[PDB]
């Protein structure tokens, strides 16, 4: 409807797949080559679904802050015949809050979702599901399961992976230009 919708659009059409874990589907936002970010919790094995494919992953690692506290992001490379856009450009270097985001989400239950979620909070310490958690993103819209893996934009800034809610406010993941040098 505006222009916060059609950066999250692009970044939906190109970037994202639906991945299938032992503990559901989730979206999947692919970053450059065959890299892609999924929470932590979804926990990923030797063998994941991507587009109801049966997929090899080849490395994988958790994102985990210098104080080895969990960020809840997984980096995964797939096994996968084709290259994402590589989106690494809109990634934000530094933590920081933001006005005006939108949370987008493609999963069978829930294609083409986009939610206004307004102004973001640099939260920083989450206890998320009894885990404590650094470089939270928080938001006042009323985020339900199914959400997890979606993603947190604004004009021109690709900023989080949306990680779980209250049933007030929604927490992401901060996603930042660091994590992704190769
Ligand atoms: C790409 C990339 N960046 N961090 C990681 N990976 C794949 C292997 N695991 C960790």
């Amino acid at each position: 409807m505006g222009p916060g919708f059609d950066f999250a659009q692009a970044i939906m059409k190109k970037n994202t797949v639906i991945a299938r874990t032992e503990k559901g589907e989730f979206t999947m936002l692919g970053v450059y080559d065959r890299v892609a970010v999924i929470p932590t919790h979804a926990s990923v094995g030797e063998i994941i679904y991507i587009n109801d494919v049966e997929t090899r992953v080849l490395d994988a690692c958790a994102l985990r802050d210098l104080t080895d506290t969990n960020l809840e992001i997984t980096i995964v490379k797939l096994d996968r015949n084709q290259k994402f856009r590589d989106i690494r450009h809109f990634l934000p270097r530094c933590e920081d809050d933001y006005n005006d985001a939108v949370l987008s989400v493609h999963t069978s239950k829930f294609p083409n979702m986009y939610i206004p979620v307004g102004q973001v909070t640099n939260y920083g310490f989450l206890n998320l599901g009894g885990t404590p958690t650094h470089r939270i993103l928080m938001y006042n819209f009323p985020t339900r399961a199914g959400q997890c893996g979606g993603v947190v934009t604004t004009t021109g800034k690709v900023i989080g992976i949306h990680v779980g809610g209250n049933g007030a406010q929604g927490f992401a993941a901060m996603l930042l230009h660091s994590y992704f040098t190769d």
